[PDB]
C-alpha cells in the first residue's frame, strides 16, 4: 500500500546487485516485538555514502513491510523531498524516488535514509521470528535472528551484500520479563512503562548484515573467562543448564588457541553462544552472539554419545574459526564462499585437536571431509569452489559439500605442500591486510605467497576455478600420467568447458621405504613425470594428503591386497583407508576391476582401527544398497562382510569402554554388524531394547542409537513405538530426542510409519527444524525408502508453501532418492521433477540426484555378474 509493487524495470534496480556508488556506513535499528502477537515494528536510519548522481535510492527488504514514507536526509541536514517508493519484487529491492536527485556526498557529512517498517514472527525460521518451548509445564517464548545468507532483508530493511559492511547500534524494546542479547554488550537499559524496557547495545565494528543478531529470552546462563579476560557465557534454559557445561569448556579452550594461532585479538568485548529451541541449520557464526541447534551445542555426559560430544566440540570450534575467518575478513561475494567455509571447515580440526588430544582430529579430517567431498566431486554436475551466483536461490544453494569439504581439503593439501608455519604465518598476514574488509580468493593466494614465495596462486588456482580432480596413473613404479576422474565413464571428461582444460598442478608426496619425497606436478607436462634407491614399492599420497586418488598397476593393487594379509600394520590406517578408498572408488568408475578392489577386503578379521573399518562400511554399503532386492547376490555379500566384522564386532562388545576413537569404532563396528544380519549382534540390540522398555535402565551412550534403530526393527511394536513417541516427548535433551526419531524411524510397520508422516504436520509433535532430519530417516526403512519418496511428492506444494523455494534443506530433500537403481526409478523421478519444475534452491541437488541415479542402473549394468562371480567363487 504505501511502497506498492511496480514492475517499473527501467531503472538500476533491476540490476540482482546493488550499484557500486550507494554505501552505508551506520545503521541505527530499533526494533519492537509483539511475542505474544507474532508481530514486531521497527525503525531504520542508515547514514549512507553516496558517489553518482541519482534519482532513486534502493535497498534490500522481502516480507516484512514499509509502513511510514521513509525521509531522506542531505549531508548538510536539510530534509530531502520523495516523490515515490515502490517494491521491486523481482530483486528484492524497495525503491525510493526523490523529487529532482542529489549529488555525492564529497567530505565526512553523509545522506540519512530512515524508513518505519513492520514484520512477522511466524511461520519461518528466518529473519526475525518467535519459537516457543516448555519450563515447568508454562509455555515460554524466545525470539532471535537467522540472516545468511539473504535474510537480514527480511528481519529490516539493507544493503543485504557480504562486502557492504557498515556499523551498527541496536536498540530493542522489550517486555521487562525479557533479556535482550546482540552481538554487542549492553550499553544502557531505560524504562519505556512499567511493562517495557528499552535495551540499547554499544556501536558494533564493520560486519555485513548476514552477522548481526538480536534475541529476547529469559534463559539462564554459565559462565567462563578468556585469557584476555572477556566473558564468554552460554545460554541456556534452566532445566537444561547442566548441560552446557561442556560447550562451555571448548568455548574457552579453542578461544584462547585460535586467538593465539592467528596472532589476532578477538574483535569484540564479549562472546555469547546460545541454542534456539527450534533453529533453521547447525549453527551461525553471528558476532558475539553465535546461534546453535541444541543438538550441536548441548550435551549430557549421562546420556549423550561420544559422536555427541565430537559433533559439539566441532560444531563450536567451526562457529570460533568464523570470528576470524568470516567475521574480521569477510569474502567480497559469495563466489568466495569457501574463503568463509572452507576455513572454518578446516580450523575446526586444529581447535578440537587442541582440546581434545587423542580424538585423533587430524587423521579424522579423511573420515568427516575429504574422502566423502571426493565421492561428490567426481560429478559432472558438480561445480568449481569459485562459484557463479546470480539469485538468491544460487546462493543458498553453495552451502554445500564444495564449499566446506574441498574447501577444507584444500587447504589442508595446501598446508602440508606449503608447511605449516608459512600456512600459520600467510594467514595471520591475510588476517592482518583485510582486517574489517572483504577479501577475494586471489587475495588469499597473494598473502600465502609473501609468506612461501612457492607459486600458491599458479598451483591453488587449478583446484579452485575447475570442478573435479584428477587420478594419478602409475606405469612402471614411478611414471605417473594424471586424468580428470569421473565416476560416469560415459560422461566427456572436458565438459563444462574449463579455461584450465581439467589438469591440475598437483603438490605430490611419496614414501619410498619410511622416507618421504615431494614434487610439484606441472600441468604442462603433459606426458606426465617420474618420480625420483632401486625400488620395490613406491607409496604415493601418504594419508591421502593430496585432493587425488593413485592408481597403481593392477600387480601394485594384487601385491597390496597380499601384503595386508600377510601384515596389514605395514601400512598406517590412515594409509589402509585411502588404498581401500581409492580402489572402490576406482572399480565404481571402471578404472579398477571389482576383484581387485574386493580383494583388499580379504584380510578385514585382524582389522583394529577406526579410520579403515570406517571407509570399508562406506563402501559396502554402496554395494550393499545395489544389490538390496537381488536375492542371488546379497546374502552372499551379507555373509561374507558378516564374517569380516565379526572378530572386531565381538572383541569391543556391546559396553562403553576404551578411549573417544575406540567407542566410536564400536559404535559403526556394532553397527554394521546388525545391519549385516549378525544374529548375535541383532540380539543384543532386541535384549537391550526390551530392557530399555522396562523405563528404568539407562543405556549405554554410545549403543543407545543401535539399540533404538534394531531394536525397534526387529521387535517394536505399536505398544513400544507409541512408548518411544512418549519417551522422545517427554526428554529435555534434543540429542536424545533425534536417537529416538531414528528409533521410530526404523518399525517395519506401515500403519506406523504412516502416522509418523503425518506427524510431520504437526507442529506440536515434530519442530519445524526437524522435519527433514525425520523424512531421510524415514526413507533409510525398507518400507519408507518409498514412503517418504511418495509423501514429499504428495505433499510437495504444503512443503514449498511452508519453507519457501529459497530453503537449502528443503531443495536437498529430493537426495532421499539416491539409492535408486533402476529405469523405472528415474522415470518417477524425471516426472516428479517435470511437474514441478521450479527448483529453487533444489537445482544442483536434483542435478545431482538424477545424475547418481542414471550413475546406479549403469553401475549395476556393468558389475553385477563380475561382483557375483566374485563372491560365489569366493564362499
Ligand atoms: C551378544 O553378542 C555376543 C557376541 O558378540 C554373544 O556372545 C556369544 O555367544 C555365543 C553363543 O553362546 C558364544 O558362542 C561360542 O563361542 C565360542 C568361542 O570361544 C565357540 O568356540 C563356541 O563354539 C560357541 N558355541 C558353543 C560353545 O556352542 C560366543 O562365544 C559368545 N561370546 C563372544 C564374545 O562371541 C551374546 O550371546 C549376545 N548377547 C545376547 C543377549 O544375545
Ligand atoms: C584376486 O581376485 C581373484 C579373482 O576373484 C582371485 O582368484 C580366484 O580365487 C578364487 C578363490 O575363491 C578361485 O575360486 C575357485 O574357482 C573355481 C572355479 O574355477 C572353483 O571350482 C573353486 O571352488 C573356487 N574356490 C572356492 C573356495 O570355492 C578362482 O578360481 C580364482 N580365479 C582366478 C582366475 O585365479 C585371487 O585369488 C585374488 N587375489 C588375491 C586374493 O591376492
Ligand atoms: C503469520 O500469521 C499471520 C496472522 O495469523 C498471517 O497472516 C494471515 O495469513 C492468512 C493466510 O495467508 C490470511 O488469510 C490472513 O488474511 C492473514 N492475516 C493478516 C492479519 O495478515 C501471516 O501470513 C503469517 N505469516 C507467515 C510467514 O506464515
Ligand atoms: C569442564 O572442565 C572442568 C574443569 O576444567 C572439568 O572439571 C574437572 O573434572 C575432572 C574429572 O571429572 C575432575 O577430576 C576435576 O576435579 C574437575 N576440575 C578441574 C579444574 O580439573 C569438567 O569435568 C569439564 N566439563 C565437562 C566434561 O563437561
Ligand atoms: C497408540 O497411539 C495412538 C495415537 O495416540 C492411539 O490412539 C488411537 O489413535 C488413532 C489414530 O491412530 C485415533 O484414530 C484414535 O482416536 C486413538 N484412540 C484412542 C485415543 O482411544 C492407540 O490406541 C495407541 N495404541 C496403543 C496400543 O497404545
Ligand atoms: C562499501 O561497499 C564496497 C563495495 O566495493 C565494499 O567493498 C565496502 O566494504 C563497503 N563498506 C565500506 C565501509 O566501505
Ligand atoms: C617411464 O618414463 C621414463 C622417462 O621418460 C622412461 O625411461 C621409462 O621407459 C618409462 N617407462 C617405465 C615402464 O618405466
Ligand atoms: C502394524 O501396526 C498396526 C497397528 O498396531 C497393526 O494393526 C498391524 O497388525 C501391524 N502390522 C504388521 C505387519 O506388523
Ligand atoms: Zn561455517
Amino acid at each position: 500500500d504505501i511502497c506498492p509493487a511496480s514492475e517499473d524495470e527501467s531503472g538500476q534496480w533491476k540490476n540482482f546487485r546493488l550499484p557500486d556508488f550507494v554505501n552505508p556506513v551506520h545503521y541505527d535499528l530499533h526494533v519492537k516485538p509483539l511475542l505474544e502477537e507474532d508481530t514486531y515494528t521497527g525503525t531504520v536510519s542508515i547514514s549512507i555514502n553516496l558517489s553518482a548522481p541519482t534519482r532513486y535510492l534502493w535497498l534490500h527488504l522481502r516480507e516484512t513491510r514499509i509502513t511510514r514514507l521513509p525521509e531522506l536526509k542531505r549531508p548538510s541536514g536539510d530534509q530531502v523531498q520523495v516523490r515515490r517508493c515502490f517494491e521491486y519484487k523481482k530483486q528484492e529491492y524497495v525503491v525510493v524516488e526523490a523529487e529532482e536527485e542529489l549529488t555525492p556526498s564529497s567530505g565526512d557529512g553523509l545522506y540519512l535514509l530512515t524508513m518505519e517498517f513492520a514484520g512477522w514472527l511466524n511461520g519461518s525460521l528466518v529473519g526475525f521470528y518467535r519459537t516457543t518451548y516448555t519450563e515447568n509445564g508454562r509455555v515460554k517464548s524466545i525470539a532471535a535472528t537467522d540472516h545468511e545468507p539473504t535474510d537480514a532483508r527480511k528481519s529490516f530493511p539493507c544493503f543485504d551484500e557480504p562486502n557492504k559492511k557498515a556499523t551498527y547500534t541496536i536498540s530493542i524494546t522489550h517486555p521487562k520479563e525479557y533479556g535482550a542479547l546482540s552481538n554487542m554488550p549492553v550499553a544502557k537499559e531505560e524504562s519505556v512503562d512499567d511493562k517495557w524496557t528499552r535495551t540499547t547495545f554499544e556501536k558494533s565494528v564493520p560486519m555485513s548484515t548476514y552477522l548481526v543478531c538480536f534475541a529476547v529470552h529469559q534463559f539462564d546462563s554459565v559462565k567462563r573467562i578468556s585469557n584476555s579476560g572477556k566473558p564468554l557465557t552460554i545460554y541456556v534454559q534452566p532445566e537444561q543448564k547442566h548441560t552446557a557445561e561442556y560447550a562451555a569448556n571448548i568455548t574457552k579452550s579453542v578461544f584462547d588457541y585460535f586467538e593465539e594461532y592467528f596472532a589476532m585479538n578477538y574483535s569484540l568485548p564479549k562472546l555469547d553462544k546460545i541454542a534456539i529451541p527450534d533453529f533453521g541449520t547447525g549453527a551461525m557464526e553471528n558476532w558475539g552472539l553465535i546461534t546453535y541447534r541444541e543438538t550441536n551445542l548441548l550435551y549430557d555426559p549421562k546420556e549423550s554419545a561420544s559422536s555427541n560430544q565430537q559433533r559439539v566440540a566441532t560444531v563450536v570450534a567451526h562457529e570460533l574459526v568464523h570470528q576470524w575467518f568470516g567475521n574480521i575478513v569477510t569474502m567480497d561475494w559469495w563466489e568466495d564462499l569457501w574463503l568463509n567455509e572452507g576455513f572454518a571447515s578446516f580450523f575446526e580440526f586444529l581447535g578440537v585437536n587442541h582440546a581434545e588430544t587423542d580424538w585423533q582430529m587430524r587423521d579424522q579430517m579423511l573420515l568427516e571431509d575429504v574422502l566423502p567431498v571426493q565421492e561428490d566431486d567426481s560429478l559432472m554436475s558438480s561445480h568449481p569452489i569459485i562459484v557463479t551466483v546470480t539469485t538468491p536461490d544460487e546462493i543458498t544453494s553453495v552451502f554445500d559439500g564444495i564449499s566446506y569439504s574441498k574447501g577444507s581439503s584444500i587447504l589442508r593439501m595446501l598446508e602440508d605442500w606449503i608447511k605449516p608455519e608459512n600456512f600459520q604465518k600467510g594467514c595471520q598476514m591475510y588476517l592482518e591486510k583485510y582486517q574489517f574488509k572483504n577479501a577475494k580468493t586471489s587475495d588469499f593466494w597473494a598473502a600465502l605467497e609473501e609468506a612461501s614465495r612457492l607459486p600458491v596462486k599458479e598451483v591453488m588456482d587449478t583446484w579452485t576455478r575447475q570442478m573435479g580432480y584428477p587420478v594419478l596413473n602409475v606405469n612402471g613404479v614411478k611414471n605417473i600420467t594424471q586424468k580428470r576422474f569421473l565416476l560416469d565413464p560415459r560422461a566427456n571428461p572436458s565438459q563444462p568447458p574449463s579455461d584450465l582444460g581439467y589438469t591440475w598442478n598437483i603438490p605430490v608426496k611419496w614414501t619410498e621405504d619410511n622416507i618421504t619425497s615431494s614434487v610439484l606436478f606441472n600441468r604442462s607436462e603433459k606426458e606426465g613425470i617420474t618420480l625420483n634407491s632401486g625400488n620395490a614399492f613406491l607409496k604415493i599420497n601418504p594419508d591421502h594428503i593430496g585432493f587425488y586418488r593413485v592408481n597403481y598397476e593392477v600387480a601394485t593393487w594384487d601385491s597390496i591386497a597380499t601384503a595386508l594379509s600377510l601384515n596389514h600394520k605395514t601400512f598406517s590406517s590412515a594409509d589402509r583407508a585411502s588404498l581401500i578408498d581409492d580402489a572402490f572408488a576406482l572399480a565404481r568408475a571402471q578404472l579398477l576391476d571389482y576383484k581387485v578392489a574386493l580383494n583388499l577386503t580379504k584380510y578385514l578379521k585382524r582389522e583394529e582401527n577406526f579410520l579403515p573399518w570406517q571407509r570399508v562400511i562406506s563402501a559396502v554399503t554402496y554395494i550393499i544398497s545395489m544389490f538390496e532386492d537381488d536375492k542371488e547376490l546379497y546374502p552372499m555379500i551379507e555373509e561374507y562382510f558378516q564374517g569380516q566384522v565379526k572378530p572386531i564386532a565381538d572383541s569391543l562388545g556391546w559396553n562403553d569402554a576404551g578411549d573417544h576413537v575406540t567407542k566410536l569404532l564400536r559404535s559403526s563396528v556394532l553397527g554394521f554388524a546388525c545391519k549385516m544380519g549378525d544374529r548375535e549382534a541383532l540380539n543384543n540390540a532386541s535384549s537391550l531394547f526390551e530392557q530399555w522398555l522396562n523405563g528404568t535402565v539407562s543405556l549405554p551412550v554410545n549403543l543407545r542409537l543401535l539399540v533404538y534403530r534394531y531394536g525397534m526393527q526387529n521387535s517394536g511394536n505399536e505398544i513400544s513405538w507409541n512408548y518411544t513417541l512418549e519417551q522422545y516427548q517427554k526428554t529435555s535433551l534434543a540429542q536424545e530426542k533425534e536417537k529416538l526419531l531414528y528409533g521410530l524411524a526404523s518399525v517395519k510397520n506401515v500403519t506406523l510409519l504412516s502416522r509418523y508422516l503425518d506427524l510431520l504436520k504437526d507442529t506440536n509433535l515434530i519442530k519445524t527444524q526437524d522435519v527433514f532430519t525425520v523424512i531421510r530417516y524415514i526413507s533409510y526403512n525398507s518400507y519408507g525408502k518409498n514412503m517418504a519418496w511418495n509423501w514429499i511428492q504428495l505433499n510437495w506444494d504444503y512443503l514449498v508453501n511452508r519453507y519457501t523455494l529459497n530453503n537449502r534443506n528443503l531443495g536437498r530433500i529430493v537426495t532421499i532418492a539416491e539409492p535408486f537403481n533402476t529405469e523405472l526409478q528415474l522415470w518417477q523421478m524425471e516426472s516428479f521433477f517435470a511437474k514441478y519444475p521450479q527448483a529453487g534452491a533444489g537445482e544442483k541437488p536434483r542435478e545431482q540426484v538424477l545424475e547418481t541415479v542414471k550413475n546406479n542402473i549403469e553401475w549395476l549394468k556393468q558389475h553385477r555378474n563380475t561382483i557375483r562371480e566374485w563372491f560365489f567363487n569366493l564362499l
